[PDB]
């Protein structure tokens, strides 16, 4: 039908505590799930066991699916949620701002 | 990482008693779920009120999807599930067991 | 008020993908869920680590209900479903295929 | 294995408050659900529009089962949970405690 | 806009069976879900491995959720939920019973 | 144990569409519930909202929602009430 570039969320299910266990989320939204690639980054390397709830879809295949992993957030650590997407020429990285 | 024809399962909620209210299942699996189109018909019509559950997936893109509707059998009505997909060349149907 | 045979469906919860881990189901429904006994079965033999959905019913004590356990297809096992319930008077075998 | 007369809580989904909005609660439990009949009772009248959860087992067939309705509690009602099984010769009554 | 003492019930998943494993249930319901504090306990000991629902609500903060342990039942050992509140100045004990 | 006041995401269920249906998201987390007040604001009742989950130091998150069909000249926003802020904090929808 149309083809518009995913949305992306990022952000923490808890608020964010240095040292004490978290969940970091990745919230992802847009039309045709063709085989969508979805990472988190600790530092700009791929976070190994992440998580995904089942993806939700409308007739239209417009789409939405949570990305998340368990994680302990420190003073030097930066946190991204990377989207790689046919309707994308460069996969897209949204920082988690805490 | 495959291409493969989707596989589908068409049974009733419950055992299907004539008159008494049930509902019809379409349990479609296979890969790449592009954009993937999933009708249950009445006797070769497309019925209007279809629901369905979430998209299952894991990381090669495999995933698992169920179709339902509620419906009352009797003897005169056939039943079916019709699946689209760029594998296939035809839409496959399949018919209902009972 | 009704008595008729338990009807069972058995499928894998993603194709079938030789050496790869996957799930097999089996979906059974009937009338009187009367302390029903199903188990998995490999070559024949009983599957040790069966799991099942809680059971669900309605007014007339018609139900529906699944059992799974994760599995790894190979060429040469063959997988079934065995069913025991006080209308039968053999314990119902369906196999899966593909 | 074994039989016992069935186990029943009767309370509220929230305190009460006479004249406003709740859900009351019949939770049961025993042993072998054979086809058990829960009724909610309104002045030891049967409440129309029960609903009631998934019915939950192991493999001994013990068993844990909830019932509720939406009701609005008043000072001039009486309210309790009337359960048949093939343990008991009378039906097992429990009133509301609030 | 107006506050009570919280309600609770105490019971297990299934019928209690000596020796067998079952879970016991602490089901509480009030008023302002202010930090309210609930603990399972064991002969008069606080058991440690607890669990609980999410908190359900309404638009005036009543509140209802369900707190849950992993255990075996024996003849002997007496289990109890305890519910501290501020509505409470004394902590409230119920103890359970298998009927 | 720590009291700080609550974070706040805005976004939608769906991609933003004009005329179509749709469902607006406020994700709250902090810590002390405690009789929180959370609105939907259009420039909104029958909101809804997830149960509240929380941990031992009753840290919690809590999800609002709303369905809707946004249009062109449309403003949302979400407004939480708590007893840290000195003011209720609201946070606007971007898209
Ligand atoms: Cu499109
Ligand atoms: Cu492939
Ligand atoms: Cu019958
Ligand atoms: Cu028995
Ligand atoms: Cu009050
Ligand atoms: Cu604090």
């Amino acid at each position: 039908m149309i083809q518009r570039t995913p949305k992306i969320q990022v952000y923490s299910r808890f608020p964010a505590e240095n040292g004490k266990s978290n969940f970091l989320n990745c919230y992802v939204s847009g039309f045709h799930p063709s085989d969508i690639e979805v990472d988190l980054l600790k530092n700009g390397e791929r976070i190994e066991k992440v998580e995904h709830s089942d993806l939700s879809f409308s007739k239209d295949w417009s789409f939405y699916l949570l990305y998340y992993t368990e994680f302990t957030p420190t003073e030097k650590d930066e946190y991204a949620c990377r989207v790689n997407h046919v309707t994308l020429s460069q996969p897209k990285i949204v920082k988690w701002d805490r």
